C-alpha cells in the first residue's frame, strides 16, 4: 500500500502521495527529512512531503539507469511502448478531477482551468508523443560508392540513456508531461525535479504511472531543492540529458554544470520578455480581450506573457480604457469556486517580488493606473494591473514580471520597422503577437519579431503538436512538436562496404 | 592588392596570404603581432602569420554581424545564397594543387592525400551544402482549431546568425569546410578561428572567398590562441552559435563559457577511443589491409581512427603476423615525394606527447611488436607503432593517441556480447567498426556498440551527406549530413488564428 | 436496432448484421436482393447477404459525400479525429474473438492465425494511423522572393475526399483495414465493395464503426460483385480516388476506367511471383521452416507467398527431403479447432483452380513431389504441394497459383548473377527473399531484387509502419508506412506576397 | 558533325539542329520522313524538322533502355549524376541568348521574357534538382521486432527506369525542363516527345546533352505527331513511367493507354479554368496591374492563366475601367523588338480557336469591353481581350480559353462564401487567386479554393522548388519541389531479420 496524505475536498477525496519515487516505489528520504508545502489560497500547509539527499539522487538515476539497460522499457517493440504511454494518458483522464484539485490546491490554479489547460494539454501530450513512438525514423542515403565495391549508409535514432528533467512551480503537471513524454516516447528513462513548492501533482502522476504499468523505474519523482537535488542531477556521471524549464540564471549555472561533468546534452527554455504589437488597424474589441489573456493567463505565471504592449498612437487610450472596464469585471477569489477567473499566486516569495517590481515601476515614471499590490485578505492573491505611459529604457520594460501585470507603451502611428525594432530591443526570444487586420503588416511583422513563436491575432495558443522554445537568452531546443524529439534522441550512422 | 608570401615548391607558385582576414580584406592584427608557423618535415619556420587579439575578435564579429544585419548575405535569395556556396567549389578547385601544398606544407598531410581527402572532400562538402540551400524546408502543422475560428500554424527555418568556428589541426582546411559550408548554407556569417599551429589553408580559403565573390564580412579568419581568441569567440555577446572540434578538456570549457555569456548554442565534437572488432570469419587480407587503414590514415591525427583492436582469438596472432609484414613495406617521407605514404606529425608539441604515449605503454607492460619512437630525421616523424597484449585497465587502451599506434587486445573465439562489453567500456562514442561476414553478427554488432558510426567491413568511410557525431563525452551535433544544418538553423512557429 | 445472422460457435455469439451499412444504417439492397456466402469448411450457406446494386452505388457514394463536405467529420480537428480512430481500435479489440470468428468461418481462416494476423494485423493498422492524424504536415518552401518585395510559399496536406476501396477475399477484415486507415487517418470518406465471396467481417466492422462514433456515412460497405458495384465506383463522377487491391487484368480495367470517368487518381496492389532465393550458406534449418511459411502461410492466399524457390544446387536435395518431412506433419482440418494449422481454401471456385493449377504443372513435366490434389473431406480442402525440376520457361514459373504449392528450382553452385536474372525475369515485381549468412552475398541480392520488399532471411514479415507495394506489373502506391497516406492526401501550394 | 538548319537573327548565328536524337547522336526519321514548323511571328516556314516514326520510337525506347540497365547514367554516384546535371545547367546558360531566341522564333515567346522565364527556370530547374541528387534519402523504420530474435527495416528510393515524356508547345523548353530535370534527377533514362509544333529548343538542349557529356541514351528526343509517338510511348512494354501535361481529353487517354500497356506509373497535368477572386479592400491599382499578367502573360498561353475574374461590385467598374487604360498601353508585335509586350500566339490552329472562342462569348450575351479578334498583321496575332458581365452558365465561364482572355463576373459586397463556391463550381483546379488585404479573408479563402495552388495577393509566382499540379480533372502529381522526384522513384522496402 501507498501512503496517502487524504483530504477530502471538492467532492472528491483526494489520496495525494507525498514521498519519493524511486524505482516504481514510494520511499522515504535519506534521514527521513521532509518540507511543508503551502496551499497559497489561505497559506495554511498542505500536508509534508519528502526531501530529497543527495543520496536519494543516486538512488533514483541509478533506478532510472538499470530500468533502461535491463528493465523492459528497453526491451519492448515501439509500439508497444506507445501502446503504455497511451493508457498513461488514460489513466490521466480517468483522474482528471483529482489532478486539478490538487493542483488547486498546490499551485493556486483555477479549478476550471487546472482541468482544461493544466491537466487537459497534459493528457493531450502523453497521446501525442505516445503516437510518435513506431514514427521516428531514420534515413538512408546515397554515399558515394568505393568502386569497384558497392556502399550501404543508414541511420538509426536511438535514445539518449537515462534523462534529467528539472522543471519550476507555474504549470507544475503541465511542464512535466511536456518534457516527461518526449523524453519517455524517444524511449528514454528520467529522473525529474518538480520546483520545489509544487511537488504535489507530480508525484501523483507517480503514482499514475504505476497504474498504467510504466515498467518499474523508468520513472522517478524527487521533490526537493534546486541547489541540492537539481545539482547533483546535472552533475551526475551516468545522467546523459538535461531538460530544463526555468530563470535565465539558473539556466546558465545548469548548462554549466552540464558541460563541467561529462557533456551531457542540455535543453533550455528559460525567460520570456515577449513583445505584443496591436495596430491601430486590428479589432479593437477582441484585442482588448485577447491581450487581457496575454498577460493575465494562469495569473501571469506564464512564460510567453506578454512582457509589453505595444499600442499604436491612433487606438492607445481607448484599448486602455476598455481594458480597464474589462479588468474591473474580473472575478478574484479562491480557485475551487467555478465563479473566479483570477487565483492567488503561487507562493509567498513570488508575490513579494511581484510586490516590489510594482513598487519599483511607479518608482521610475510609469503610470499606475491599477492594482499593483497584493490583494489585502488571506493567501497570497495579486491586483491585475495596468501600467501605462512605460518607456524603452525602464526596468519594467526590460524585466520579466511573471505575474498579472499589464506594460503598455505606444508606438507611434504607421512606422513599423521602428516598433519592429523596440520589440527585439530585448535578449529575451520567446514569444510575440501582432494583432492587425492587414496581412501585409502580419507576415512581415511576423519574419521580423526575434523570437521563438509568433502570435498572430491570437494569443497563448500553444498546442502541443506545435514546437515551442526560445531564441537568444530564452533559451534553446523545443518542447512539444515532431522537433521537441531530437532532444531526446542521437543518431548512429552505420556504413557498410559490401 | 593582397600581401602574399610566395614560395616556389612542387612546380608550383604558392601565395599565400599570412594576414587576419577581416571584413572582407585582408589586415594586421593590433600592433602588427605575429607568430610563425613551422613545417614540421624540417622544423623550418614557414612565414610569419598575423597574432589576433581581442580587439581583432570584436571587430571580426562585428563585422559579420553587419554583414548578417544588413548586408548583402542576409538579402539574397536562398536559392542564390548557395550559387555563391557553389562558385565558391569550383574557385576551391581551381586552387587544387595550390591547396593541397599550401596543406602539405603546413600540417604535413601527404600530398596526393590532401589533393583527394584534405581538399578534394572539402570541395564536395560546399558543392554538398549549397545544394541544401533552398531545400530548407519548414512545415505547416495540423494544431487543434479554436472554434468557433480557424488556426494556421507553420514553422519557419531562420538562420542563428553570428557563428563562431573554431577547429583543430590536423586536417585543417577541411574542418574547416565541413563546418563553415553549413553554417554559411544555414544562412549565418561566421568568425573561424583556425588551430594556431595550421593557419595557411585557412587564410588561402579566406582569399578564395572574395573570388567566389562572397559578400564582405559573411567570412572573417583570425590565426591565433585558442585561449584568447578562440575564448574571446565564445564569450561575445553577440556570437550566438559556437561550433567545435577539439579535446574533450577544451571542448567541456567552451560549453561553460557559452553558458556563462549569453546561452549561445555549442555543438562539440571530441576525443574517441574508438573500438574495431575484427572476428574470425572475415576476409582476413581486408581485415588488415583495412584494419591498417584505420589506424594510420592521416598519420592516425584523425578524431575516428581505431583506437583499440580487439582481434578474436584464433586469428590474432596471424593478424599480426601480416600487420607487421604491411607496416614495414610502407614508405616514410616528405609529404611532397610522390613515392611518400606516411608524412610527419603535425608540429613539435604533438611528436612530443606521441613519444611520451608509448613511453607509457610499454611501462604499463602492454608489448610493443614495432615503432613507439620518433624516427631519427629531421622534422617531426613519428614512427608507425604497433602494441599487442593491451589489457582493458591499462592507460593505452583509456585515452586517445591520435598518432599512428595501433593498439591490439584478444578476444576470446565465439563471445561477442563480452567483446562488445569491453569495446563500449569508454566514455567516448565517435566511432567504431567490425569485420566480419555474418549479416547476424554485423547487424547486431552495430546495434549495441555504443558510438556515433559503425563502419561494417570498412572504415574511414566518411561522406558529406552522412552525419558525423559524438555520442557520450565525444559531445554532440552532428557535422556533414542533412542533419548538420539543424546546428546552424532556428524554427520560429507561427500560430495565426483567423 | 439492427438486424442480426446470429449463430453461436467458438465459445461466443456471432451476430453478423448482413445488410448493405449506408450513411449511418444498415438497409436492404434495391428492391431487397439477395446472395450467399460459403462456408468453406463444409460448405454449407453461412446466411443471405444484401447484393448492392448501382442505384445503391450511389446511395452510397452520396452517403459519403455529404459527410465530407458539411458532415461532422470534416469540421473535428485532426487530432479529436486520430481519437475516434482509436476507438474504433479499441472496439475492434474489445469484439477480437467474434471478428476472428467470422473471419474464421467465411474466408477460411485458421482461428489462431485469424486473431493474430487477420484480426491483431487490423487492429494495429487502425491505431497505427490514428496516430498519424495530428501528425500529417505541409511544408514552408524559402521560395525566390520577388524583390522590392517579399513572398512566402507553404502547403497544406488535405483529403482528396470520396474514395473507394476495392479489396479481395484472402485477408478479408485485413486488406480493408489496411486501407481504411489510411483512407480515412488522411480524413477522407469511404465506399468499400467487400469481396463479393466474403462480406463478413467486412460488415461487422460496419456496425463497430458505429460503436466508435464514427459519424455516420463516413463508412458505407456495399457487399456485391465487382463487375456491377466495384465497375460502378469506378465510375462514379464523384469519386476522386480508388484503392485497389486485385488481380492484374482486373487492375488494369480499374486504371481504365479512372482514366475515363474524371481523371481519378487509383493505386494498385496487384499479382506476385515473388522470387525467393536460398544459398548454401544459411541456417537450413531455419530455411525450411522460413521457407514452408513463404509459401503456406494462410493457405497460400497471399499476395506476396513465395511464388518461386531458387535453391542452390548442393543443398537443394536435402531442402526437399526435408521439406516433404515438415509437410507431412501438417494438420489439415477446421479453422475454428485449435491443432489445425493448414485451412481450407476460401471458396470452391478458387479451389478448382488450384487443381488445375497443378495438373497443368504436372503435364509439361515438373515433378509433383507431393500433393496436388484437393483432400478428401467436406469443403475445400488444398493438399500442401510441392514441385520440383521446375524450368524457367513453365506454365508454374510464370504463373500466379495463390495456394499452398512450393515450386523449386536448382541453381548453380556459385551462381549469383544467373539466378538473380531468373527471379527478375517476369512483369511481376510484389516480393522476393534471400537466406544466407554471408552479409554480401545478402545486401548485393536486395540491391538487384526487383521487387517492393525483399525479405532477408525471414519472410511474409509484413508490419503497419513499413510500406507495402509493387513495381513493374503489380502496380504502384503503397499501402502501410507513412507512405500510405500520400494516396489519400493531395497538396494545395499557397503562395502570398506581402 | 551535326547538321543544323542555321540562321542570323538577333545579332546571332542560331545553329539549330532539325533531327531525331537517339542513342546521343543526331539522325534522321524512318524513310527520312519531314514536316514544317511554322514561325509564327510571320508565318514562314522556320524549316524542315524530322518526323518520328513508330520503329523511331522502338529505338529510342531501347536506347534509353540500355543506358539505364548498362549505361554509365546507372553505375555512377549519386552525386556526380548531380555534378552531370549541374554542368548541363551551365551548358545552358552558355548558351542562354541563343536558345530563347530559338524559342521567341518557333513559339513566338517575347525574346527579353524567354530569357527570364522559358530559358531562365528551365535553366534554375536544372540546379534545382541537381541538388536533390544525393539527397534522396529512404528510411529506416521501428518495426516490431520478431521476438526472440531482431529485425531491421529499410527503405531504398529506387529510380523507375525508362520513362516517356510528353508536353504541350506553350513553354516547348520550360516544360521539357521541369519534367526532364526531375526525371534524370531521379536516375532515370527518357524518351521526350516535344509538342509537333515547337521541336527547336528541345533539339537545341538534346544538342546540348551532348555538351554536357550525358551519358549517350539517358536523353531521347523525337518531334512526331502525338497520335503516333506520342501513343507508342504509352503503349510500349519497356517504358515505365509517363510524365504527360496537355489537355484533359489526351489525358484521360494517355492514362488509359498507361493501363491497357502494363500499369505504367502515369502523372497528368491537365486543363484549368482557374478562379481569381479579387474583393473590394485590396489594393486596386496593383490588383490591376496583378489582375492583368494573371491572363495576358505569355500571350496567355499558360495553363494557370486566371480563366475568370471575380471583382466584388463596390469595385468592379473601376477595375474594367483601369484594366482598360492598360491594355492600351500594351504593345503588340515581334517577339525579337525590345520595345515588345504581347507577342504572337503559338500557331494558326490555336489562333483559329482563339477567335471563335470570342465569337461564342459575344453570342452568349456576354459584354465584350475590349479585343477578341486576330490583330491585322502577318502571322497569329490576337488582341489582348476583356469581357465583362460573364454569367456563370456562359461557356467563356466553363471552357479555357488559352489565350488573352480576362473573363470578369461581379460579385455581391462582403459576401464570400457564395463567390467562393461559384469559383469552385469547375470539373478543374489547378490554379486560383485571391487579391485582398485582409487577412482573415485571405487565409478563409485559401482554404476553401479548390485548387493546386492559391496566389494570394499576386499570380504567376510559380518557383522551381514549390510544387505545381492539379486537383480534380486537372490531374494528379507535382512538378517542381521535393514532391516532385515521388513521381519519378519507387520504394523498396527492405526488411531483415537477424
Ligand atoms: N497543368 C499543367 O502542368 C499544364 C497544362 N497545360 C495544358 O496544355 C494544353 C494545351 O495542349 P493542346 O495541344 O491543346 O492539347 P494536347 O493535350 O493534345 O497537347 C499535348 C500533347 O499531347 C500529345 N498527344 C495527343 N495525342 C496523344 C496520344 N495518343 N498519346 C500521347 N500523346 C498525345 C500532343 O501531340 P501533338 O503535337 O501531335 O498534338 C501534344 O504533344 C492546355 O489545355 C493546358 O491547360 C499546359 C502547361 C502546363
Amino acid at each position: 500500500v501507498i501512503n496517502y496524505v487524504e483530504k477530502a475536498v471538492n467532492k472528491l477525496t483526494l489520496q495525494m502521495p507525498y514521498q519519493l519515487f524511486i524505482g516504481g516505489e514510494f520511499v522515504d528520504a535519506e534521514g527521513s527529512k521532509t518540507y511543508n508545502t503551502i496551499n497559497p489560497t489561505d497559506g495554511s500547509v498542505i500536508c509534508q512531503v519528502s526531501l530529497a539527499q543527495v543520496s536519494d539522487v543516486d538512488k533514483a538515476v541509478a533506478a532510472a539507469k538499470e530500468a533502461f539497460e535491463n528493465g523492459l522499457w528497453g526491451k519492448i517493440n515501439a509500439r508497444d511502448r506507445g501502446r503504455l504511454l497511451y493508457r498513461l494518458a488514460d489513466v490521466m483522464e480517468q483522474h482528471q478531477e483529482e489532478l486539478a484539485t490538487i493542483e488547486a490546491l498546490d499551485a493556486g490554479a483555477v479549478y476550471t482551468l487546472a482541468l482544461k489547460t493544466h491537466v487537459g494539454m497534459s493528457i493531450q501530450t502523453f497521446r501525442y508523443f505516445a503516437g510518435w513512438c513506431d514514427k521516428i525514423q531514420g534515413a538512408t542515403i546515397p554515399i558515394n560508392q568505393a568502386r569497384p565495391n558497392r556502399n550501404l549508409t543508414l541511420t538509426k535514432k536511438e535514445p539518449v540513456g537515462v534523462c534529467g528533467i528539472v522543471i519550476p512551480w507555474n504549470y507544475p503537471l503541465m511542464m512535466l508531461s511536456w518534457k516527461t513524454a518526449a523524453c519517455l516516447a524517444a524511449g528514454n528513462t528520467v529522473v525529474i525535479k518538480p520546483a520545489q513548492v509544487t511537488p504535489l501533482t507530480a508525484l501523483k502522476f507517480a503514482e499514475l504511472t504505476l497504474k498504467a504499468g510504466i515498467p518499474k523505474g523508468v520513472v522517478n519523482i524527487l521533490p526537493g531543492s534546486g541547489s541540492l537535488v537539481g545539482q547533483r542531477l546535472s552533475d551526475h556521471p551516468d545522467v546523459r540529458k538535461i531538460g530544463f524549464t526555468g530563470s535565465t540564471e539558473v539556466g546558465k549555472h545548469i548548462m554549466k554544470s552540464c558541460a563541467l561533468s561529462n557533456v551531457k546534452k542540455v535543453s533550455l527554455e528559460l525567460g520570456g520578455k515577449s513583445p505584443l504589437i496591436i495596430f491601430a488597424d486590428c479589432d479593437l474589441n477582441k484585442a482588448v480581450q485577447m491581450g487581457m489573456s496575454s498577460v493575465f493567463f494562469n495569473k501571469g505565471e506564464n512564460s510567453i506573457a506578454a512582457g509589453r504592449l505595444f499600442v499604436e498612437e491612433s487606438i492607445h487610450n481607448q484599448f486602455v480604457q476598455k481594458v480597464v472596464e474589462e479588468v474591473e469585471k474580473m472575478k478574484i477569489g479562491n480557485p475551487l469556486e467555478r465563479d473566479t477567473n483570477h487565483g492567488p499566486q503561487n507562493h509567498e516569495a513570488h508575490l513579494r517580488k511581484l510586490v516590489e517590481y510594482c513598487q519599483r515601476g511607479v518608482k521610475e515614471g510609469a503610470t499606475l493606473v491599477c492594482g499593483g499590490n497584493q490583494v489585502p485578505r488571506p493567501g497570497f492573491f495579486f491586483q491585475p494591473t495596468v501600467f501605462t505611459d512605460v518607456e524603452d529604457h525602464m526596468y519594467i520594460a526590460k524585466e520579466e514580471s511573471f505575474g498579472p501585470i499589464m506594460i503598455i507603451s505606444r508606438f507611434a502611428d504607421g512606422d513599423v520597422d521602428a516598433v519592429l525594432s523596440r520589440a527585439n530591443a530585448t535578449e529575451f526570444g520567446l514569444a510575440s503577437g501582432v494583432f492587425t487586420r492587414d496581412i501585409n503588416k502580419a507576415l512581415y511583422v511576423s519574419d521580423k519579431l526575434q523570437a521563438g513563436t509568433v502570435f498572430i491575432n491570437t494569443y497563448n495558443k500553444t498546442d502541443v503538436a506545435a514546437p515551442f522554445g526560445g531564441f537568444k537568452q530564452s533559451g534553446f531546443g523545443k518542447d512539444l512538436g515532431e522537433a521537441a524529439l531530437n532532444e531526446y534522441l542521437r543518431i548512429k550512422t552505420v556504413t557498410f562496404e559490401y
